[PDB]
RNA sequence: UUACUGCACAGGUGACGA
DNA sequence: TCGTCACCTGTGCAGTTTAAC
């Protein structure tokens, strides 16, 4: 039982001698760092300036001399390590600092991919894909109570289009509307300039510009986005360009797949170990063994949570390890009590798509039969309904209509519904050309708004989806049906949980930031999701309808204390019972907000019960990765020699980085998509230090089960639903806030139990 | 906007301190 | 208002014939 990390032990001195002086104003720090450049490493921390001489020779420094033992205060040498790592790799220039980030000197994958595919072109060599390495010194705990410093290795790819803008024109590339960035970067200077309107020899005209409305073609380049790459490439190769991307995919897997990433990390450690890393000209560090997460010795640093169970009844008898297998054999969790067994669903669609939309609906409601066994039975029999009645609502609109599409949809909805009875849900079919119009004329958001105001949740769909070939459609219809059922108030499934306390509430907060363009300043909105422990099951609670970032800490505390009060009345807690409240977000809460939340919650429930509270952040973009060298992977497809998820830790592996932090593996080989899929990154689960409930292994596993609770998809989500649902709610309510005639009035009435945000 | 997954680019932002 | 450590957010494109047996 061992999981290998992407990091190496750093052997450091037991101790280092430093000169300290009080420096209450941190504004003086930058000038002093410049004054002692080259001779002293300088560092501010908690009101005092620390001075570590790294080269003999003045200037000199006042203050108290002090011994800083590395085992007690490893922040000092961790920081010096940032700069020292750069100094030890003089020939690899920093493209970013702390963490030291640099490029491979000779690797360039566009060229290697062209050669291997059999492609060529004069401008190709101006398109570059260069491996990118970062070295992050991090404090970790090899066992509880003892800290050390490791250096963790991560790899990405720099995408850059260095081609002059003049050239791309004369090859046929339409630069109209493409984003453009500076070539020369200056500290404190933005890179994005704006969009491209037209080119007049010397300079290019900008719209949606950040500042300057004009730039010299020599001072600007296309941003190295996938969009710009694909736009330029296919306009010089297609339909051969897909062969390039394939070949590029192949090249990248040579650095990103499990075995290749482990080998790249190994070679990085070997290169870094070959000489001591001077922290001072008489003081050396040394890169050592690859860090491991094991249970060898006095270390208890790796466990494997049990497989999540999908449960489809309240006794626990009907369960499965996959959502779809279990749903297809048992039907939904709430089948015995689901009230509306004959839903009427409004279908809003451009009239010119009538025949394609009828094909889609037949497949949805009545199934695709056993040639497409992913969706044979159809929505009605899948969910145990008696039938579905469609209320067909054609709309006289064409894809070329980019200004009046939304008014046409909404007028047709108004006229159809006025003459009909109540409908319980709606399906809205969208032209691809309309899906991403600005919200003032986007039919997705206007039909969503109109129908949610009226208390009618909608499942929308774009025409390319409606036209998927059947082998793909069957999977689309699994997800479509799960979300639609939940939108009709259904509960498709739960996940197992054995209650060990009398009640447990989990609340999540998610963020959305909305703007009409990148130029425009983004405005923030928030959502709140709640999950309750039931008898053997986690149950989804009610959801926020208000969404302003201002006062979000008050909203968390109001939602928790209101929920605790209703939970106490409903369940009638006994003297001595224990109640647990967990908070989830992608950022940590302020200590002051934790204290406010704890205080109010503690007073609301009172002294008759014991309160346990934990505040948890879930991170996706950290420098840690896990390698399971015992995992050989699975066939890329039945019978193939290629494999996928080689070295991928199993789903539910939990590794201890420190007392407050766990690494959670979510994407197992079974879930990994393709042979070239990179080695996955685990989630980093961090407990807020002021939490009164301290078991972060338990909280990591809880977050695991909540990825399996998403009714957007048959497959688990990338983050627990407490955060994911809140992000979807924040985005939708934030966009709706600016739609004329929107009202939230039905979100707690007709839609109180509808998962209308999926 | 059926989704999951991956990646890229851009924008910056959060928490802790004095 | 700054030092310090950290990584979050939006947008777009592509895929085992992607879709946990
Ligand atoms: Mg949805």
């Amino acid at each position: 039982r061992q999981l290998v990390s992407n990091g190496f032990e750093v052997n450091l001195p037991d101790q280092v001698e430093v000169i300290v002086r009080d420096l209450p104003d941190p504004s003086k720090v930058k000038e002093e760092r410049t004054r002692l450049m080259g001779y002293w490493f300088v560092h501010w921390f908690d009101g005092k300036l620390f001075h570590l001489r790294i080269k003999a020779g003045g200037p000199n420094v006042d203050g108290e001399h002090r011994a800083i033992r590395t085992a007690e205060h490893p922040w000092l040498l961790r920081a010096r390590l940032d700069d020292a790592l750069e100094e030890a790799l003089p020939k690899y220039a920093a493209v970013k600092k702390r963490p030291f980030t640099f490029l491979a000197q000779k690797d360039e994958l566009i060229d290697a991919a062209a050669t291997a595919a059999g492609l060529s072109h004069r401008l190709l060599n101006s398109f570059k894909v260069i491996p990118r390495f970062a070295l992050s010194p991090k404090i970790y705990e090899p066992v509880d109570g003892t800290t050390r410093v490791g250096v963790f290795v991560t790899i990405g790819m720099r995408y850059d289009i260095e081609a002059s803008l003049r050239d791309l024109l004369e090859a046929g590339i339409d630069l109209r509307g493409m984003y453009v960035v500076r070539r020369k970067r200056q500290p404190g200077e933005r890179g994005l300039l704006g969009r491209v309107r037209a080119i007049s020899d010397d300079m290019v005209q900008l719209f949606e510009e950040t500042d300057l409305a004009s730039v010299n073609v020599n001072d600007a380049k296309l941003e190295g986005s996938k969009e710009n790459f694909t736009r330029c490439l296919s306009a010089l190769l297609g339909h051969n360009y897909k062969k390039l991307l394939n070949a590029l995919d192949d090249q990248e897997a040579g650095y990103r797949t499990g075995p290749r990433f482990d080998d790249a990390v190994r070679r990085m450690g070997e290169f870094l170990a070959k000489k001591p890393i001077r922290l001072a000209d008489n003081i050396n560090a040394q890169v050592g063994d690859r860090i491991v997460f094991s249970n060898e010795g006095q270390a208890r640093n790796v466990r494997l949570a049990p497989k999540v169970e999908y449960v489809f009844d309240r006794t626990g008898a009907k369960s499965a390890e996959y959502a779809w297998r279990g749903l297809s054999q048992f039907g939904p969790f709430d089948r015995p009590s689901f009230a509306n067994r004959s839903p009427r669903i409004l279908v809003v669609y451009p009239s010119s798509t009538q025949g394609k939309v009828e094909n889609f609906l037949s497949a949805f409601r009545d199934g695709m039969g056993s040639n497409y066994s992913g969706f044979s039975k159809g929505f009605v029999d899948l969910m145990g309904l008696t039938k579905v009645e469609f209320v067909m609502c054609p709309v006289e609109v064409s894809s070329a209509d980019r200004n009046g599409a939304h008014t046409k949809y909404n007028s047709a909805i108004e006229d159809k519904l006025a003459g009909a009875g109540e409908v319980h849900a709606g399906i809205v079919v969208l032209f691809e050309d309309h899906a991403r119009l600005p919200d003032d004329r986007n039919p997705y958001i206007h039909t969503k708004s109109l129908l949610l105001t009226l208390g009618v949740p909608t499942q929308q769909v774009r025409m390319p989806t409606v036209l998927l070939e059947p082998k793909s459609l069957q999977y689309t219809l699994q997800n479509f049906s799960i979300a639609t059922y939940a939108k009709l108030n259904g509960t498709p499934w739960t996940v197992n949980h054995d209650k060990a306390i009398n009640d447990e509430l989990v609340v999540g907060m998610g963020l959305a930031e909305l703007s009409g363009s990148r130029t425009e300043k983004r405005q923030r909105f928030v959502g709140i999701t709640t999950v309750f422990a039931g008898d053997g099951s986690y149950l989804l609670g009610n959801v926020s309808k208000e969404c302003e970032y201002e006062g979000y800490s008050d909203a968390i505390r109001e939602s928790m204390t209101g929920i605790l009060r209703e939970l106490k009345k409903r369940n009638n807690w006994r003297p001595g019972d224990t109640v647990r409240v967990v908070f989830h977000a992608h950022r940590p809460l302020k200590r002051v907000d934790v204290a406010s939340i704890v205080f109010e919650c503690t007073r609301e429930i009172g002294s008759d019960q014991n309160i346990q509270m934990a505040f948890v952040t879930v991170s996706h973009d950290h420098p840690f990765v896990l390698i399971d060298r015992s995992e050989r992977g699975l066939e890329a497809y039945k019978g193939s020699t290629a494999r996928k998820g080689v070295f991928a830790p199993p789903r539910g592996a939990i590794s201890r980085v420190g007392r407050l932090t766990r690494l959670l593996a979510v994407n197992s080989p079974q879930l990994i998509k393709r042979a070239n899929t990179p080695l996955p990154t685990p989630l980093l689960v961090s407990l807020h230090p002021d939490s009164t409930f301290k078991d972060v292994d338990y909280l990591a596993e809880q977050a695991l089960k909540f990825t399996s609770l998403s009714w957007r998809s048959t497959l688990p989500a990338a983050t627990p639903v407490t955060i994911f649902y809140s992000e979807r709610i924040a985005e939708l309510l934030g966009r709706l806030k600016s739609i004329p005639n929107w009202s939230s009035a039905n979100l707690n009435i007709k839609l109180k139990w509808s998962r209308w945000f999926l």
